[PDB]
């Protein structure tokens, strides 16, 4: 296990780390979210950049990042543009996506970025090396908002993210059945049994999938998303409820 340390937080041992997603259409609403969010307890702040309207301006995006870092100087910060094809709020060109992600890395404002595996091998491997050259960690991610791939497919996808240099492979899948939820947990456990080189984030989305967000210490998901007031993805529960369950499981 190559654990990831960001500001005294160790991702990939002990209790799963709680992530909450900040969503703001503009700099003023990003600022008000950050002030409200630093009154909640969690391990990692994700800025969902795709919710930001003025995405065309690299500098406006960096101004918004700065307002979040100013509000919370010592939170581990994850810069995440979620593309619409993986369930995000808007479309941008690959080129603009890598520009924003490189801008974020160079800013020194963020500790981690999200790179979607399906961006394409050469673009991901180059952005990963770029992140790593500036000591920014990569959460390499895949989302399927429609169905749950087989356990084999999710294990090979997560190992693929490892091979392209992901610090923290991440997969989030929509169950169609309770069976699909088990499949995801099986996939998670298979990485813990057989492929435990990098911590991995797994989740089965929606109401049926919620157990996947609670059980990460047993089956080996290194982090889980709670909601401060709005959920960034369906099946997230209130961040205090999530912390309660995590602590009862760790201390059992
Ligand atoms: C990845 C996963 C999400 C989830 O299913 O909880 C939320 C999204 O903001 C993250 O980027
Ligand atoms: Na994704
Ligand atoms: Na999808």
């Amino acid at each position: 296990m190559k654990t990831v340390t960001v500001k005294n937080l160790i991702i990939g041992e002990g209790m799963p780390k709680i992530i909450v997603s900040l969503m703001g259409r503009d700099i003023n609403s990003v600022k008000a979210e950050a002030l409200a969010y630093r009154e909640a307890t969690f391990d990692i702040l994700e800025w969902r950049v795709d919710h930001f309207m003025d995405i065309a301006s690299t500098q406006s995006v960096l101004t918004a990042a700065r307002v979040i870092r100013d509000a919370m100087p010592d939170i581990p910060l994850l810069f995440t543009f979620r593309s619409a094809k993986e369930g995000g709020e808007q479309t941008i060109t690959t080129q603009h996506y890598l520009t924003l992600n490189r801008a974020a890395i160079d800013s020194g404002l963020v500790d981690m970025i999200d790179l979607e595996l399906f961006t394409g091998d050469a673009d991901v491997k180059a952005t990963v090396d770029y992140a790593h050259a500036h000591n920014v960690y990569v959460v390499m991610s895949n989302h399927d908002f429609h169905q749950t791939p087989s356990a084999e497919e999710m294990v090979l996808r997560l190992r693929k993210m490892q091979a392209l240099g992901a610090d923290i492979p991440k997969i989030a899948v929509m169950p169609q059945s309770k069976h699909d939820v088990l499949t995801l947990l099986t996939a998670t456990l298979e990485m813990q049994q057989h492929y435990a080189d990098r911590p991995v984030i797994t989740m089965s989305m929606a109401k049926e999938g919620v157990i996947s967000r609670l059980a990460g210490e047993v089956f080996g998901s290194a982090a889980t998303f709670g909601a401060v007031k709005q959920a960034s993805a369906p099946g997230q529960i209130a961040v205090n409820d999530l912390r309660s369950v995590l602590m009862i499981l760790h201390n059992a």
